[PDB]
């Protein structure tokens, strides 16, 4: 088998598996969960999920608990118990950041710094947060870093590990960067000559070339520095894809940097992690906004011609579940769901409330849709055009129950049902998505309670279209005038794919397909063939 | 096995099915089940249901999809997979219309409109609906119907299929007829004789012999002969019984035709169909309604001598299932309930929101009912005398429960819920919703669902069985000095034919009427007149 690898062409994007593109339908563990006895918590979620790829930490303290001294018992059992559930890993390197802190480093790193030195603030006093200028922490990193890979190289030639993440969630809270005599003498330093070129810019120090900006750039040019040389000691030993994940500021409102987590890949600075970083595959965005607006606004931001969409993290909690459609429609490969396990911790009011089977059914459901295709979906999604849509209204609050005149009344349900209808340009057809309406007739939409519904699309031809949706109505019509001619369905047929042919179960018709196409909580994948006809 | 057969005499009807009569106690599938995939989602349901009837597709587009390349693979596993559960089959064949339009067609009939013309309107927009002067469009459907007949006619010759549906809900939505050049020579031509002979009419034109009417029973008129021919010429390979099933006009309330599906059998062209097709066996209702004055209505205007009582469709919901009672007590011979299968689609609002196995219940509970004794019930509804009543007060709405003197409404819906049967020399009295005891009146069942079932074998003896609802008998009559009794309540069962008794009601089982829940019990009842001299 072929390495995995992230292959971009074309503003477009595909993580390869065993030779072909492939989506992270994932599951996340608990931060907790990587030792031998968690697993027996944390495969069941997954069996219940339908995720074919887990997300788990290994930790530089687990590996390297003292110095030269390395432990892979945790890799070892990690490799064969996937294996024995057919399941891919991403592992995630626990290091010199984990949550802008030095946690999950060896004692022997975190508790001497003299030898590996914090984050100092402009006052004087000290984060605990490694400074990304500690050139011995950089070569302890990747010291460890290299031989986790070496490991894998030895103990996994199948590329059970298909992924890794370099650190997860780098910066600083609290501070903008290193105000240490170190850091402040790299600060009033030229800027290296290689970001200069990169950006256009005129030759300078960091203060002269980006004013305003000098402090946050600078750390974050720093921590991408450290990751690329991290991420290149790894790859030089088997060239796994490799990628950071971002502790997301607000992107409609996102203070100061500090407030949140400062040097990460944030919107405003992914053209300095481009330039700096050039051997880590990606910038995944980390997603706990719950909220339709601000959650479509992060995967616009995210998904580059330079960047592959992977929402390597989002809430577990019922709303989140439905971001898989927009991810999957804007060419995402993956998606990652954070405490599937049943390891006894909720991070509540971030995720669920209650971990149950049936804070685990809300993922199940949808994805069930993807499973039956994922790689013709995937093969698609890179190399054709795909569609994907999530309902666009949060659930009702009960301030807005509350406030629920005859005229008042009208307006609002008129209001949300055009909020409730999506468009979408499929070439010579659109679709119309709608939520929240009976399988029959054409009352107007309402939405899901809770709010849940999505849809997939994907062209075929040019008339032809893979459509799957779940608890939503799809209908399509041209997408221009036809002068004078009349159009209609030509052909719905349910099926599935069987060695990568198209097996036809049944033609959907009649009540069927009068009203739309509509979905319920169940997985049906149509292939839908549209006509026009002339009456001459 | 004889071939199943329409028999209608003396004003009465029968489904001769081997050689006597049946009823179907149907379950009808979602429109989209008509695969070898989906009848795992299908055979469940009818089995928790009991019904011995199923009506499915079979579609002009799967078994004609190429031209000339004719594919029975469904119809073959159909019919085996039939035949290992013991049921029988209705086939509805879905071709030039279902529910007005082409849809079912194959992409070769309905993707070309040069040689299998629309409907075009008044104002010369076209809409998606074959014309029936389509002579194309007539020899097509008419070619893979008789390969379908001819089909069964080889693979079927124990008669699995029992009927087959000629279309599915014909006409037109959107226009009155059409109004294309070609369809317009023929109104302005001569109306054809046959049809001015059996309607008694004057020679002439169609806007001159039927005015107002002309456009709609013209539009009836041409569907109908289409329909007829395609009937014809398959009976020719196989005889079995064939209709065609109505998208009704509300009775009370139609509109105009083009807002109801005009051309269909609507109870307005009723005389229009059956004297332009008189080799379709019957014209069967399709009922969505669920109000009982206007299902009665219904059942009223489509039982006639010349017509058959089938209810081709009738919606699962709940308040639906009573309406059993009433269609058997007409002669009906059969029910069949639309959307019986698991396949992931509501029709609701029509049918239920939810479809599960208390849906399923609903309709399991009355057929139990006629199940034991449906041979029998059969033959005394054709060659005898039936009765058959549903609750005629339907479930009391949100709004009527937030109004609500008391004792006025309360002696009103007492009325209301209290029925009168003429049995000859007895009657009987049915009532909902009271106790097994004592003479409190009725309040109704909640929700609505009570009815029963009468039939009489002699003088003085009837079958009866109900659902939750009393029924009691008394005199037709004055006594004239003698006084009245039940002579005897037996329960039992049909063994072989024979009456089995199982055990006898009397004390509290009678003397509060004949009161009956949701089991099923069927009775032989006598009645006497005694002297006191
Ligand atoms: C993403 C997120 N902050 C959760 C919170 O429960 C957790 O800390 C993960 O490790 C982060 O990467
Ligand atoms: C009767 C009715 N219109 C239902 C509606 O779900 C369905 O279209 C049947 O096919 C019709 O015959
Ligand atoms: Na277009
Ligand atoms: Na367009
Ligand atoms: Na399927
Ligand atoms: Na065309
Ligand atoms: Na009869
Ligand atoms: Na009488
Ligand atoms: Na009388
Ligand atoms: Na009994
Ligand atoms: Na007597």
């Amino acid at each position: 088998a072929p390495l995995p690898e992230l292959l971009s062409n074309n503003g477009k994007h595909a993580l390869m598996v065993d030779g072909a593109p492939y989506i992270i339908l994932g599951s996340q563990t608990n931060n907790s969960s990587n030792y031998p006895d968690a697993l027996k918590d944390v495969w069941p979620s997954m069996e219940k999920m339908g995720a074919n790829t887990l997300s788990i930490p290994v930790a530089w303290e687990q590996i390297e608990p003292v110095e030269g001294q390395f432990d892979f018992s945790f890799v070892d059992v990690l490799l064969k118990e996937a294996r024995q559930r057919k399941v891919r890993l991403v592992l995630l390197w626990f290091a010199t950041w984990k949550n802008n802190a030095p946690h999950y480093a060896p004692a022997w790193v975190k508790l001497d710094n003299a030898r590996f030195p914090r984050v100092v603030k402009e006052d004087g006093d000290t984060l605990n947060s490694l400074s990304p200028l500690g050139q011995n922490t950089l070569a302890a990193d990747k010291k460890a870093f290299v031989e986790l890979m070496k490991y894998l190289a030895k103990r996994d030639k199948d590329h059970t590990v298909i992924m890794v993440q370099v650190q997860n969630e780098v910066g600083t809270y609290g501070a903008v960067r290193d105000y240490s005599p170190m850091a402040q003498a790299v600060f009033n330093a030229a800027v290296p000559d290689d970001l200069i070129q990169k950006l256009q810019l005129k030759p300078g120090t960091w203060s002269q070339v980006f004013g305003r900006d000098a402090d946050e750039f600078f750390h974050a040019y720093q921590i991408a520095r450290y990751c690329d040389e991290v991420t290149v000691a790894g790859k030089a030993i088997k060239n796994l894809p490799m990628y950071v994940n971002v502790a997301l500021r607000n992107p409609f409102n996102p203070g100061l940097p500090g407030q949140y987590s400062s040097g990460g890949g944030t919107d405003n600075v992914l053209h300095i992690w481009k330039a700096a970083a050039p051997n880590i595959d990606l910038i995944a965005p980390d997603i706990y906004f719950r909220d339709y607006k601000t959650v479509s606004k992060v995967l616009e931001l995210y998904t580059r011609p330079d960047n592959a969409l992977f929402v390597a993290e989002i809430g577990n909690d019922q709303p989140f579940a439905r971001y898989l459609f927009p991810t999957l429609g804007k060419g995402g490969i993956g998606f990652s769901p954070f405490g599937m396990d049943d390891t006894d911790y909720t991070n509540y009011p971030l995720g669920a409330k209650v971990y149950n089977d049936e804070t685990i059914e809300q993922f199940a459901q949808v994805y069930r849709l993807v499973n039956p295709m994922m790689r013709e979906w995937a093969r698609l999604s890179y190399q054709g055009q795909v569609w994907g849509v999530a309902e666009p209204l949060d659930s009702t609050t009960e301030t807005q129950k509350i406030w629920n005149t005859p005229e008042e009344k009208e307006q609002h349900k008129k209001d949300r049902a055009s909020a409730l209808t999506q468009q979408l340009d499929l070439g010579l057809w659109d679709a119309e998505v709608t939520y929240g309406r009976p399988m029959f007739w054409v009352t107007p939409p309402e939405g899901n309670t809770p709010a849940a519904g999505g849809a997939l699309i994907a062209q075929l031809d040019d008339n032809e279209y893979l459509v799957t949706a779940y608890k939503a109505r799809v209908e399509f019509k041209p997408s221009q005038e036809l002068a004078g001619k009349k159009f209609m369905i030509e052909r719905v047929e349910e099926g599935r794919f069987e060695k990568g042919k198209w097996v036809m179960e049944r033609v959907w018709n009649g009540d069927q397909t009068d009203w739309g196409l509509n979905f319920t909580d169940r997985p049906h994948l149509l292939r839908v063939k549209m006509a026009s006809y002339s009456v001459q």
